[PDB]
């Protein structure tokens, strides 16, 4: 069956793992527990094609440098996390990208941006900002809550489709 | 407010009406309606940006020919539905879609491809077959449920976001 090897990135703390288990596992974590490595693989249909998701949750720190070459050569579409209460986390996607980019040697890798956390009050980066950033890119832009669930399976679908379509 | 102008176009019985029933009113419309023209507005947040929907519910019959000419004008989105179990209406998609690029003058106008009732066992449109065609046409495909509600808001908030980014 087809497989899509997804790759989750973005900076600490942002919701990578939240995510992942939301869609994996149907329960939010609320609680501290930073990621080494981490792979899920699933059988789900998408669109009505029978398919494996096998979804690599990456560390968001300093060590893995080239440790990320490995895992961005082989990924095929990219969740780039950021958190909307977090503006350090929205400027990081620039280096995340970029990385993908000089690995890959292409400048359209399947790649959608997720600004999570969207369930909290104080933002810090509009949607706006985000919406123009994505445009920029050529990428969709969502919105997500690990916590409510909001936009969770939309965020990693959308990452399917965007590989469907390459 | 942003507002973004959908139709929702595709053969007589597809599904088009509870689509936007289940969108707008949160119910299954089981029930022999036929349409000739119907309206709705509606303000959601869609990726934190405040819009309003405004979606024309079109019949999918005879006489309107030239009367398709004038919602196809003024759309900026189409939602290009057919239903799984009829393989006519997959066949009358690329008779709506020329017709939509020839009123636009354009290659590519916002659209997805909707595969309607997947819900139903007897289908004799493959998911591989609808798959082809939409990216034969660079557009996406969706598979949805009227009846369950699958798929229904990825299907109208996918085609929001091939708007935003056109
Ligand atoms: N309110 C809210 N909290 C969230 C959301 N997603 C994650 N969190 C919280 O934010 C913190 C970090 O979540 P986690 O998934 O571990 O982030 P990470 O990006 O995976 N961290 P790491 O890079 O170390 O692997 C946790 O306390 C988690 O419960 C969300 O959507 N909303
Ligand atoms: N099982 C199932 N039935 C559905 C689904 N969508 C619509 N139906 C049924 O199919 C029939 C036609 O639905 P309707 O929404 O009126 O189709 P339409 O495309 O809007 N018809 P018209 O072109 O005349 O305006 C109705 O009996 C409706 O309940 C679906 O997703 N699943
Ligand atoms: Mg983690
Ligand atoms: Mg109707």
């Amino acid at each position: 069956m087809t497989e899509y090897k997804l790759v989750v990135v973005g900076a600490p703390g942002v919701g990578k793992s939240a995510l992942t288990i939301q869609l994996i596992q149907n329960h939010f974590v609320d609680e501290y527990d930073p990621t080494i490595e981490d792979s899920y693989r699933k059988q789900v249909v998408i669109d009505g094609e029978t398919c494996l998701l096998d979804i690599l949750d990456t560390a968001g720190q300093e060590e893995y440098s080239a440790m990320r070459d490995q895992y961005m050569r082989t990924g095929e579409g990219f969740l780039c996390v950021f958190a909307i209460n977090n503006t350090k986390s929205f400027e990081d996607i620039h280096q995340y990208r970029e990385q993908i980019k000089r690995v890959k040697d292409s400048d359209d890798v399947p790649m959608v941006l997720v600004g999570n956390k969207c369930d909290l009050a104080a933002r810090t980066v509009e949607s706006r900002q985000a919406q123009d950033l994505a445009r920029s890119y050529g990428i969709p832009y969502i919105e997500t809550s690990a916590k409510t669930r909001q936009g969770v399976e939309d965020a990693f679908y959308t990452l399917v489709r965007e590989i469907r379509q390459h």
